[PDB]
């Protein structure tokens, strides 16, 4: 690669064809709908939880990625680590939305589920979710004994899924549910960061932090 | 303002709220639609026609807008000053694409009628529009003896609009047809900028040239 | 390509490693220097003459580059089609803080030469330079009884050279001048648009238009 | 602030105008020169230690700053919570090239001070630094037996000084080093972010991961 690349005005001012939103936007699209079910995604949606993840891999499993098989990394991951994740401001301003409307708020991780977690609490604490419209976290996956993320967005009625990651959105098309991307930090060490907009969906502006 | 203003990643990574499309995407929101009647703002649409403006302006009226209300000019303008116009290249991409659909295309613009115009010409020879296809330059204002952009796409059943200027977008709504939004240049001559998107409605990427 | 190729914040943050700089700041950097002679070239630099070479094109051979070694072209290019041509607002910054300064001010262009020009004019009006700042367009190249660029920029001790294209910025580098790009705009017709910074040399902020 | 703000493509274009650097071009601007002395801040240079500071503003003082003149905060921070501090890619891209040239290694801090630390260790373990070009992470500020930033900058002869804040920049300035900037992560939790390039230093690209 060059010494000095340089650039040039078409791609200083090129843009993807992305569906771009804000919340306000979001907030005016469901005006005078009754309170409904909606749903986020955990890590990198509503808490940069890199510190813990990266903590947990040099802890765990410097050179691989089996710390994340491993049940006494979810074990420190899920009932503390998280006082170090770091919320999201996107995720502030959703919830406070969703709690203006008085929508149920529920959270769906793909998280490896553990005997306690204290992550519920730390999301009804941070984001200041009223009792009443707080919701466990629910712990999907394919295990046995779990059902699947798509399983318990119908299951609960969930009508808008907010994500980051690919199988967030598809997971929303899946039961016919609005999956809205959020974008994932530059500096997660979650990577490569997923391509936003890649299924048409709504996409939250500068929702990075 | 100073010296050194400096920056920051917040801005640096900024994105507004805006409902971007490619031509890729909107030929594939018609997938399987019938042949049907499109329309296109001229100036800053499909033809950068500031050369001739600008020219107009020096020569008629160095110091105020008055050239545009000047028969004379109009007659230059629309008989041979779009010779040193130059197409768009967003609107090649979407001319093509409305041919190869067997799409009726007009283009309407808010220029002042003269008697004899090339304007219709250009068009069909720069875009290389079959005849077929092709249909003569709508000369539409609120001038007696005129109908209105918004008339002329209800008597045309144009279901898609395009242009640069917030009038081209919310006469396409008055009358229940697409208005999809296309950048002007920041070299025109036309000034303030659009806020493009200032509806909701798409715009077109990278459609300033 | 896909239909929906998604982004990220890396991307949408991405910079290249560019020495912007603003008209501001290069008047601070000459801040004491008593006058001194400075240059510039013309098409996309000071003014935005695609507009004739389009025409020019289109009329003299559509199908090839040879308009420009045809006479005939170049006698209509530098006798008037400079009037569609359109000024940037760069170059009215540039000029207005070099004629402030009471720098001499030098047009250098690679245009083919003719009986007659009325660019020198086009230029000193557009641009209201003062007959004692101003001097008329030097004609550079290297056919018989011309001298290139670069003698131009050491003849007439041409400091600083702003131009669009890479020999600009080199014909700079060759004399010891201070050779400064600015960015060509996206609708200019002459392609591909050059890689501004490609030397490590500044770049103006903005200064597509 | 409106619903639909729209954009326009001077703003999508829009610079301002920083020195921006690469990696590769200071290397460059190295090259062939003999082993020295160069420093980095560490928090937001090096390491997102952001969430180290934030558990520590949860558990001291959620209310205020006071947390940050609590040594029981502090001897938390510098004795494991950087276990969860991310480290920045391109301070590992910087790191490495600087350990390449075989160049001493300094990290100048504004942390208070505690009896033990093992931020030099986390360190040297996570950029892989030999520990002949490694030395112990200096505590500056200005209480009774410390050195303030550029009297250690004077006194180690450090001639690069690395870091996201104007007081790097201005101390590196202070004794005659070159001050470079980094981009602040905009998910830190230290705000407002600096505006990066304020002094017309270099900033470095894509240097907020
Ligand atoms: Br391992
Ligand atoms: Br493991
Ligand atoms: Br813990
Ligand atoms: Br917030
Ligand atoms: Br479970
Ligand atoms: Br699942
Ligand atoms: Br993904
Ligand atoms: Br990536
Ligand atoms: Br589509
Ligand atoms: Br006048
Ligand atoms: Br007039
Ligand atoms: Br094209
Ligand atoms: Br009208
Ligand atoms: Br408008
Ligand atoms: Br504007
Ligand atoms: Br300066
Ligand atoms: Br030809
Ligand atoms: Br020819
Ligand atoms: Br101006
Ligand atoms: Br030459
Ligand atoms: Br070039
Ligand atoms: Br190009
Ligand atoms: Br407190
Ligand atoms: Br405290
Ligand atoms: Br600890
Ligand atoms: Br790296
Ligand atoms: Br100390
Ligand atoms: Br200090
Ligand atoms: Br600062
Ligand atoms: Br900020
Ligand atoms: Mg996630
Ligand atoms: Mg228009
Ligand atoms: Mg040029
Ligand atoms: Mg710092």
């Amino acid at each position: 690669s060059p010494l000095n690349p340089g650039t040039n005005v078409a791609r200083l001012a090129e843009q993807a064809p992305i569906h771009w939103v804000s919340v306000a936007q979001i907030e005016n699209s469901l005006a005078g709908r009754p309170p409904m079910a909606v749903g986020f995604d955990i890590d990198d949606t509503v808490l940069f939880s890199s510190p813990g993840f990266w903590r947990g891999k040099k802890t765990f499993s410097p050179e691989s990625e089996d710390y994340l098989k491993n049940p006494v990394f979810w074990e420190k991951m899920n009932n503390g680590w998280d006082e170090f994740s770091i919320p999201k401001e996107v995720a502030r301003q959703l919830i406070d939305m969703h709690v203006r409307r008085g929508d149920a708020i529920f959270f769906v991780t793909g998280r490896s589920p553990t005997k306690t977690e204290t992550v519920s609490k730390t999301l009804a604490d941070n984001f200041h979710i009223p009792a009443t419209n707080m919701n466990p976290v629910i712990f999907a996956g394919d295990k046995p004994g779990q059902n699947t993320k798509s399983q318990w967005l119908q299951d609960k009625n969930i009508r808008i899924f907010y994500g980051d990651s690919d199988n967030d959105i598809t997971a929303a098309r899946d039961v016919g549910a609005r999956g809205i991307r959020i974008l994932r930090a530059s500096n997660s060490t979650y990577k490569p960061l997923p391509q936003a907009g890649a299924f048409g969906e709504e996409v939250i502006v500068n929702s990075e932090y």
